């Protein structure tokens, strides 16, 4: 190539820089000879990498210490970011060694993935070590087949992992990949779809673009992008693989979605223009470690095409600049200060300290081969090798083994990979107040050697989303389901995407994003947002209520009319003017009727199996002895008609037989159902669904019907007997007062019948207890009243 | 300069030529102590042999055919890979070096490989040489701007991804793995792959990618990552060299299960078409190229021989590999009596696509030597000459090739440079009679037909992990019956899922359903949750026993009373026992008609009339009977009750009485008429699963006194009744009468539970039989003595 950067030297280096973004862009038909493509637009960045590239080896040559006697010289030539340019380059690289089947003994060659793994199929062949400064592919560390390539700059696995970490802290899950179409981007946005499954993170659209892409495929991915919902669209590319598609965008004014900038695009210039910012707001994307080169900016002001000789491209470069020619004519007195660029229009150092850096890394080997001591060396016999007969494979040899200290003072040395790692530095895009250009504010920080989880470190607080708003935009792909409700499938669509549905009544779902509902425990039950469990409410006759104090209260009455009655018996025992009767009867049936009162105390607490398993027996035994001692407290027609009748000849004991006899038959019975089917004591919840009722069902049913039955027969029995002698002056005509109480026994029975059978789980229980209550009150009632009013008023009794 | 082994020969035009006849480097890890030399090579490929053999065969049989390029003479250059970059690099810095006593090379034949090709082509297309690849297929090749002078005749991979999403998808499998080499092979069509089959709905376990260099932790991850996976497919998109370390790895571990589907590389590779191997990967499902016929090649084959060949250089060394000579031998053997790839085979696939590529290259190199001087392509329809030409020209002209191969068939390169092919579909089998692996051909996968209708698979020959004859289940989650419904896994993808029963009154009939469906009301879920079954109502019916013994009841009961009303007929004016009110007994006995007649509204299903007139009609029917009743004895109040005699000063009176009670009574009646009559209407919240139809009577006041009045004037007549209860007069009718009231008394007391204590039906159920068997008391005791002592006992005087 004619156009290039040539200085001799005792050592010549080789540089690969893309002071041209990219070649002509016509068709070459073959209907004639084809020639050299020329490229066409200007790269003031590849200017100042190359003056960086000078710089250092000038540098290097003006030190004393590093390579005293020897002088370093260059052959720089130019790729235009392609692979033609590039692999004539490398040709002229290795005429030298060609002859084989000027030497150069390393080549400082980079900025393209594609660029820099077509020279390095090249130079690894004749073992020529290769520092690429930009060149961050994955494909690159392959060192079974790039044997003689390094790298100043961090992998691109890392910063896979980054975007990852990024679109997760600020919890998006709804996300779109785009990737230029070159070594560059697909490996990229592999690791990071690798890395974004693994982390649960949906990926919408994926497209290709790339800058020979035609306004089809171009119109394709827009409409692709402009038909989702996705807001966060990550890219990998660089920013002449990303003008066309940035340029439609524009023109179509798609202006809602959030770009994560890769590092290649994250500081571009071809992207950063003030009318595209419009409508590609809230960028972030990443960026290099700054460095510091002391002298650089005062050596970059020193450009001139007349004063520059060795290097021959200030002569283009002067052209671009002030726009002249050597339309109108250039004169060598114009100002490099005035006019403005991106030349000398940077604030930090990013890929020009890796040109520094990968220079000075080769000059620290070549110096550890000049001050080699023999039998250490790391040849055959431990020996060295000659610098002045130096050779491509030692210097490479030397370079794997580099470890040295740069300027800020870090240990620069090679992985066995042949790459040094570094931080990552996370940028904003800001609109500069004052000028109105593009600026890109630090807000964020990403360290490698810490720990997984503990890597990404985000300032929110400088970060202006849209420029306008001031929260993270949602991105999901469905809104999440608050407690309440939980997820459900949508048939075609990803699992990030779903909709909510309500959990059925009896379940609950306390936490937000729940996969299924959740049953509470028989003892709780769904709220009415079937969020929380409450408890079921359980529910019986109870005590302290109105109605359970209100029972005990008429009960303890009636036992403290017994005890009254009682007393004024004991107190006038010894008169049988009135007790004429029985008074052991008198005794039998007082007590009989207390007992009686008592029974009713057996149905009002929560029903264990003590409860009911006696409460049954305990009214029945309780009022058939009742029954039968006011029956015997009445004519013994049958008695005087009938060993037992032997016994039937005198003395009283003879009645308490009849009630020992009958109680005996009834408890019988009642010893049955101790043994054969006692009351279950048990809860219940298909009544209610909401609450749980204890009751006791009466395991065995004919028992119950023949102890009614049983009870039931000796009233009719006994009421029969009565009101056929209902009219007889015997004392009062006791007949017609047993009459009466008896029959208001039997309303009792038909009266309770209705109820019990046609109401709810408490007032079951609460009307048979009152109902017992007022049987046996109303009976001991209507016995005894007449008796003491005419004791405690008129003592004249006599017949 | 290039490598020393190598077949040259000379002529008037050189082709270039790069074929793997060894499978790669010795693993001589360079330190660099020392001046690192040219590496060696170290296995060998007799299929690259049998390629470059094909090659020599076509530029040959070329040179002796007098129509093609007549007077003229082709000669090559042709060079080894060992299927690295790193030689075929050498060869082209070797092919390029007369460019810029060297012959000039004007066109290069294939690479064989994807990174190779494209470590060649970067540098070919420097010069624009003609660069016709036969078996290089990623789809990268195709950027035409990259690669401006790369053309080739096996067909791109894109529809081989293609191909495989389409094969996964008839077997209907939703659970595979990828397994790809790490080089430009593998990645763009296993990415393509990717695509396509999340376009399908099939989900990927996982990925992992290998490469002959694979250390053995790296292999150590990938079966570990195999073994604890639960798919059965594997999609491996690799050639064989880059595969035999995971192989070998495999068939040592001993994992069986799975299946593979293999990539064009690898499907009929002697690397891996092993039988140990084969014992171990069981059932693999690959592609293949379509099948060519090259006439008269195996006598051209057999015709090699170290000595016979000073052309050819590459006949030495195999002649070493197939006979292990120089052990020295004589150097008279057959190559018959050894089996090789070089000569095992059946159909040529990429040795067709060799010598497809020469003769375009020569079909190109014929038509610039039969120009016209005025229709040439070049600059002023003009074109250039046989005798200086240059390789743009062959280029230009390869772009516009459109000729006809031996096998009838048009050859003409697109667009991009490539060709297009029709793929066969094979499936390992083993050869019963050797034991060697056999491919045999199962289907076809045809491009040119519409999307989705290109696949043909003759399922009947697959064998299915060598014994077996159903298709293999490779789901995630079992398809599970209806009555369920899917349900998500945290985490996993949408491929895997639980399902759980649809809850009741809601019902799912098909398999894999999202969510149940709630019934129409009419309806309910099924016992199994799968069908809207008619939700069944309950009432009581007529057919229904109890509904034919009812009215039988009361057929009987008003042929008594039509018995009883005839019997009044046939002896009416003989007021012998008739002395009494002959009219009212009459209205007594219409009134029991009535009554009968009142079963009438409460049997079948009820409407708004219905119920509306059955409350009453029950009402009125007996308030008048028990009125009439009331007024059917002595007139105590009648006989005290001025203005009144003047009013009737007859019998009248009593026809008054009634006619004020009833009429007080029917006065509720018609203001329940419109207050609030008994709405007519359903009730499911008892059951759930049973509709139940009754009436609400809006106004509890209304059936309240009502029954209140009806039931006080039973209590007054009861009472009354009981006063008098001992007058004999005409047989002492008061007994009678007591016992009716007190039979109704004992109707009504023990028909309060019974409705009060019994589900829907059975409580119109028991209050029907409880009316009817009232009226029936009220006839029998107040007529039957009547009736017997008319029909019995002719004694009528007092
Ligand atoms: C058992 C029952 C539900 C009434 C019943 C049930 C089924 C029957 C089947 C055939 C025949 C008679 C039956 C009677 N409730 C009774 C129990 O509370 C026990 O309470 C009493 C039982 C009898 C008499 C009285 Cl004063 C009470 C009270 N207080
Ligand atoms: C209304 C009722 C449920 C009984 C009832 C209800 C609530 C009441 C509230 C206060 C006071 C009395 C009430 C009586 N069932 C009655 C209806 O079937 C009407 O059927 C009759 C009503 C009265 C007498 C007879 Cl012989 C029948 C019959 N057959
Ligand atoms: C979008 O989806 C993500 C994925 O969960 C949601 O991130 C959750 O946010 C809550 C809020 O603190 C966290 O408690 C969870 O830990 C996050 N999910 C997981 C699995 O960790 C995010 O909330 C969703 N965005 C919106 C607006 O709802
Ligand atoms: C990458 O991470 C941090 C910078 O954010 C560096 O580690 C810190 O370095 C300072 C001074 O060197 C120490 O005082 C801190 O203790 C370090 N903090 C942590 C968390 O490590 C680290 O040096 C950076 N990497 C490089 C090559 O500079
Ligand atoms: C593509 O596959 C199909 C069938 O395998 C081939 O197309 C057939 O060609 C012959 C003659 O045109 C017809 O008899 C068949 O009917 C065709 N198939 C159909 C569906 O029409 C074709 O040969 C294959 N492609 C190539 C290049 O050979
Ligand atoms: C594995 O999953 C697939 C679908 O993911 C099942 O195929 C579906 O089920 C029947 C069978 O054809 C069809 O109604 C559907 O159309 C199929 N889906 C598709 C996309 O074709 C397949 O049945 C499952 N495998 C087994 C053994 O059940
Ligand atoms: N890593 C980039 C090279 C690069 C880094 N920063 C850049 C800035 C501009 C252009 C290219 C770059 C690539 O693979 O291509
Ligand atoms: N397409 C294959 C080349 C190929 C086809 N058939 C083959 C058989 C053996 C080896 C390689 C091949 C590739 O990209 O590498
Ligand atoms: C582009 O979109 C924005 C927001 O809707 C709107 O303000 C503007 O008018 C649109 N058109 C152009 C040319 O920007
Ligand atoms: C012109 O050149 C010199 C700097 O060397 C000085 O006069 C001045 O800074 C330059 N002009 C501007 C605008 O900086
Ligand atoms: C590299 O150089 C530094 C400088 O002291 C030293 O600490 C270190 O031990 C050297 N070796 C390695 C492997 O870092
Ligand atoms: C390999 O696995 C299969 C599974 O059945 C088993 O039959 C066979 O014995 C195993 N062979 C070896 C060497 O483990
Ligand atoms: C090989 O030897 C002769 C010569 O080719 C041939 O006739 C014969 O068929 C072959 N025999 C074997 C075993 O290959
Ligand atoms: C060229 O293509 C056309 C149709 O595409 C066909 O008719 C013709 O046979 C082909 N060959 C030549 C020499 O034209
Ligand atoms: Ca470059
Ligand atoms: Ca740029
Ligand atoms: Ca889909
Ligand atoms: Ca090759
Ligand atoms: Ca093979
Ligand atoms: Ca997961
Ligand atoms: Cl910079
Ligand atoms: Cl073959």
């Amino acid at each position: 190539p004619n156009q290039r950067a040539q200085k001799k030297g005792d050592i010549i280096l080789g540089g690969l820089f893309p002071i041209h973004f990219g070649v002509a862009a016509k068709d070459q038909d073959l209907k004639s000879r084809p020639e050299s493509v020329e490229c066409i637009r200007y790269n003031f960045r590849g200017f100042r990498w190359l003056q960086a590239m000078i710089f250092a080896i000038e540098e290097i040559n003006n030190s004393p210490n590093l390579l005293p006697n020897m002088t370093l010289g260059y052959r720089i030539f130019d790729t235009c970011n392609t692979v033609s340019k590039a692999l004539e380059a490398t040709l002229s690289f290795v005429a030298q060694n060609k002859i084989d089947s000027p030497s150069t003994i390393a080549v400082v060659g980079a900025t393209g993935s594609g660029v820099s793994t077509a020279v390095a199929n090249l130079l690894g062949l004749f073992y020529i070590p290769q520092v690429s400064y930009a060149s961050s592919s994955r494909l690159l560390s392959n060192k079974n087949q790039f044997k003689s390539f390094l790298r100043t700059i961090p992998n691109d696995e890392h910063q896979a992992t980054a975007m990852a970490d990024i679109i997760e802290y600020f919890r998006w899950n709804w996300v779109g990949t785009i990737a230029a179409d070159d070594d560059y981007g697909r490996p990229g946005i592999e690791k990071f779809r690798e890395e974004a499954e693994e982390r649960d993170i949906c990926i919408d659209f994926s497209e290709l673009i790339s800058q020979y892409s035609d306004e089809e495929e171009i119109q394709q991915v827009v409409e692709v992008i402009q038909n989702s919902t996705a807001r966060v669209i990550v890219v990998f590319s660089s920013g002449p693989d990303l003008e066309p598609l940035i340029k439609e965008i524009v023109r179509r004014n798609i202006t809602g979605k959030i770009w994560l900038a890769s590092e290649a695009w994250a500081s571009s210039s071809l992207i950063a223009m003030p009318e595209f910012f419009r409508v590609i707001g809230s960028t972030i994307g990443f960026a290099l470690k700054a460095g510091q080169i002391p002298g650089f900016r005062e050596f970059l002001q020193k450009v001139h095409p007349k004063k520059s000789a060795n290097n021959g491209f200030a002569k283009e470069f002067w052209e671009e600049t002030f726009n002249c020619y050597l339309r109108p004519p250039c004169t060598g007195d114009e100002n490099i200060t005035s006019v403005e660029t991106p030349y000398m229009d940077f604030t930090h150092l990013r890929i020009s300290y890796n040109v520094y850096l990968a220079v000075y890394s080769i000059a620290h080997a070549l110096q550890d081969i000049y001050t080699c001591t023999p039998g250490k060396g790391l040849f055959t016999n431990g020996s060295c090798a000659d610098i002045k007969k130096v050779e491509a494979w030692q210097v490479l040899k030397h370079l794997r083994h580099l470890n040295f200290t740069s300027n800020m003072g870090e240990q620069v040395d090679f992985d066995e990979f042949g790459d040094l790692v570094g931080n990552y530095s996370i940028i904003n895009w800001h609109l500069s107040p004052e000028d109105g250009s593009v600026v890109f504010e630090e807000v964020g920080h990403y360290n490698v050697y810490a720990k997984k989880g503990e890597r990404l470190f985000i300032n929110e607080n400088k970060i202006l989303w849209s420029g306008f708003s001031k929260e993270v935009p949602f991105s999901n792909c469905s809104r999440d389901c608050l407690p309440g409700t939980r997820k459900g499938i949508i048939e075609g669509e990803p699992t990030c995407c779903f909709e909510c549905v309500d959990c059925p009544d009896g379940e609950y779902s306390d936490e937000t994003d729940a996969s299924a509902c959740d049953k509470c425990p028989e003892d709780y039950w769904s709220n009415e947002n079937h969020t929380s469990c409450i408890p079921k409410q359980i529910e019986f006759l109870s005590w302290t209520e109105p109605f359970g104090i209100a029972l005990t209260l008429f009960a303890v009455l009636g036992i403290f009319l017994t005890s009254f009655v009682l007393g004024v018996f004991t107190k006038f025992r010894n008169t049988p003017i009135v007790k004429a009767t029985n008074r052991e009867l008198s005794y039998l049936l007082l007590f009989s009727l207390l007992c009686c009162f008592s029974s009713s105390l057996f149905f009002i607490g929560e029903p264990q199996n003590w409860t009911c398993r006696l409460r049954q027996p305990a009214f029945g035994i309780s009022f058939v002895l009742c029954i039968s001692c006011i029956l015997v407290k009445t004519n013994r027609v049958l008695l005087v008609f009938e060993t037992s009748l032997h016994r039937k000849w005198w003395g009283l004991n003879l009645q308490f037989l009849l009630v020992f006899l009958c109680t005996f038959v009834q408890i019988v019975i009642c010893v049955i159902w101790l043994y054969t089917a006692p009351p279950s004591s048990y809860r219940n919840h298909e009544l209610e669904d909401e609450i749980i009722f204890i009751t006791c069902h009466e395991g065995s049913l004919m028992a119950l019907g023949f102890l009614i039955g049983y009870t039931c027969l000796l009233a009719a029995i006994c009421f029969f007997f009565a009101f056929k002698s209902r009219k007889l002056p015997e004392n009062f005509n006791e007949a017609k007062f047993i009459t009466f109480s008896m029959l208001i026994f039997f309303i009792v029975w038909i009266s309770f019948i209705p109820a019990y059978a046609s109401t709810y789980g408490k007032f079951v229980s609460a009307v048979e207890v009152i109902a017992i209550l007022a049987a046996s009150f109303g009976l001991l009632a209507c016995i005894f009243f007449n008796k003491v009013y005419i004791i405690l008023f008129k003592p004249s009794r006599n017949t």
